[PDB]
């Protein structure tokens, strides 16, 4: 399942990942809590994204 960003998000540090609304992600870890480790299908960048900012495609 891919996930798609509902809103733009600007990351605070190198650990979280900035993204634009409509960006799609493949999710690598969702089991660690509510920030999921994800790779952007736009750029390939990988980092934590807030799981409440994305929805399944
Ligand atoms: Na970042
Ligand atoms: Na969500």
């Amino acid at each position: 399942t891919l996930f798609v960003a509902l809103y733009d998000y600007e990351a605070r540090t190198e650990d979280d990942l900035s993204f634009h609304k409509g960006e799609k992600f493949q999710i690598l870890n969702s089991s660690e809590g509510d920030w999921w480790e994800a790779r952007s299908l736009t750029t390939g960048e990988t980092g934590y994204i807030p799981s409440n900012y994305v929805a399944p495609v």
